[PDB]
Formats: structure tokens, sequence, C-alpha cells
């Protein structure tokens, strides 16, 4: 049951983003040089983030916004490694399936 | 067969790429700030965006163009993801020997 | 035993920022297209390098700070890979109970 | 030795670059918004390309920059893949010196 880990992941990870898309635009909204201004933005670049795809159209420009932001990417890398993991660990278990 | 698996995702990915190439042209086209206009373009995109290499020259505005990135994101995240699952299963098949 | 592993990456990487960080500024400060001027932007760059996100707000342009980068790069790429190991190793920790 | 395996993609990757350097930059050079002019850019390119990194600051316009960079991509993303790989297979190599 490590799949079981799999969901706690795509969960804890889309709470992460909403969590650090409200969490974030509030930490930006109205400095300087934000673009993180609405809910809608901040939503999707945390999508841009955790995929790690980095488009580069919005990020943060406040020290604290660019903290949500490293929470947010661990997140993600974090969260699809771990997929990346079970995919495999799983592999080994129609290769010991097989053997013994 | 694990790597029966790997070739699926290939396939997949590269589904998916059509798929959300001509997907997300359609969903884009004509709006405003549009970028992923034609679709040759489109196909790039989703290119570097499966490899999250995200140069950012192409990207969605439309809330559903976004949605056909994400799909498209977490596939390419997934296949890959998965062949490093293979060539690693494999290691340990010889080192269980 | 093999998370001891892991930890050791979690600072190393950090090192590699801070390193890279301090490093890069003053192999790019004081040039042209210069970005990377203060230390405290650097710092973000680091970050921005290390998980690849590469938002490309900001990057080398000297010869020597894209070397800074490569080093910063891979070390997370790895550090990361690394953490994906352990995580996968625990699993067939249990797969073997 | 299933490092043996990770020197190789070490090179193989070094080599797609240099290959991806120099194929991509005469692929580009001379075309309409070609930014892989020289051969010390697209060089830069090539590892900001299979690290994924993507600053974007550079990037292939031409249908075959485009090939020549789908090649060093995936090579970086599998030659890393790799090395993950190796670092696991290591792992349950004293996961099975402790559990017998
Ligand atoms: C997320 C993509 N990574 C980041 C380093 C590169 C592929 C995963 C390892
Ligand atoms: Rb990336
Ligand atoms: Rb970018
Ligand atoms: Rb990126």
């Amino acid at each position: 049951l490590h799949w079981r880990a799999a969901g706690a992941a795509t969960v804890l990870l889309v709470i992460v983003l909403l969590a650090g898309s409200y969490l974030a635009v509030l930490a930006e909204r109205g400095a300087p040089g934000a673009q993180l201004i609405t809910y809608p933005r901040a939503l999707w670049w945390s999508v841009e983030t955790a995929t790690t795809v980095g488009y580069g159209d919005l990020y943060p420009v406040t020290l604290w916004g660019r903290c949500v932001a490293v929470v947010v990417m661990v997140a993600g890398i974090t969260s699809f490694g771990l997929v990346t993991a079970a995919l495999a660990t799983w592999f080994v278990g129609r290769e010991q399936e097989r053997r013994g």
C-alpha cells in the first residue's frame, strides 16, 4: 500500500497550490512589479511553478512571495518524484513476482 | 515486462502532445494575447511544456488552454518519471544477481 | 541509513546555493547586461535555477557565471533525484516485508 | 556495475551537447529571429535545455533547430533520470545488505 502514499501527495500538492495560490497573492498584491496581483493569476503560477515549467510570465518579487514559491516548487518536485517512486517500486513488484 | 510500460508512456505522451497540440490551438486561437495561434506553434509548445523546459516564448492565456497545459505537463513529467522507474527497476534486476 | 544521504544533499545544495549565490554575484556584477548584480537577486536565482523553474527573469551572461550555473543546476537536479531515490528504496523496504 | 552506465550517460550527454550545440547553430544561424547565432551561445543553450531550466533567453525558431532541441532535452532528462536510478538501485544494495 505505497500508492496510498501517491494519492496523499496528489492531495497535499493541490492544497499547497490553493494554499500557495491564495497565500502568495496577498504576499505580492499591492507591491512594485507585482504580476501576481489577482488570485486567478497566482493560481496558474502555482501550477507553472510546481511543474517547474517556469514559462516566466509570472513570478514573485517580494521576499515573502519567493518563499511561498520555494514551498510550492519543492512540493511539486517532491510529489512527482514520489509518484516516480511508486511506479518503480511497483515494477520491482512484478520483477520479484516472477523470480520469487 | 515493465518496459512494455515504457513504450506505453512514449505513445501516450506523443498522443497527448498531438492531442494537446491540436486541442489547445482551438482553445486559444482567436482570443486576446493569443500566442498559440497556429497548430505548428502549439505543437512546439507541447514539447516545450511536457519537458517543462518552459522557455516561455509560448503559453496559454485562456482558462481552457491552461487545462490542456496541466494535462500535457503531468503527462510528460509522469512519462519520464516512469522511464526513470524502468531504468532503476532494471538495475535492481542485475543487483539481485 | 540511506536517509542519512538525503539530509546530506539538503545541506550540500543549500551550501551550493549560498556558494553559487555569493560566488556568481561577483562573477557577473559590473559586466554588461548583468542581471545578477545584487547578492539578494543572485540568491533567488540559485533557487530558481536549482529547481530548474527557470522563470528567466535572472540568468548569467558571463562565461563564468554560466559555470556557477551548471554547478547549481546539476546540484539541485542531483539532490532531488537523490531524495526521489530514498523515497523509492524505502517503498521496496515495505515491499520486501 | 550499473554505475558503468552512469558514466556512459555523462559522456553521451556531453556529446549530445557539443553535438546539438554545433549542430543547432548551423540549423538556425542566418534565419529570421535567430538568437542561436554563434556557437558559444548555442553551447549555453544546450546546457539550459538539457537541464530544462529553460530561462528562455535562447531557443530554436527553425523547424530543424527544434529537433536538435527535443533530442538535447530527452537526452538530459534521460541521463539524469538514469543517475537517479543508480542512486536508488544502490540504496537497495545496502537495504538487502541489512534485510538479509
Ligand atoms: Rb524544468
Ligand atoms: Rb522561462
Ligand atoms: Rb523551466
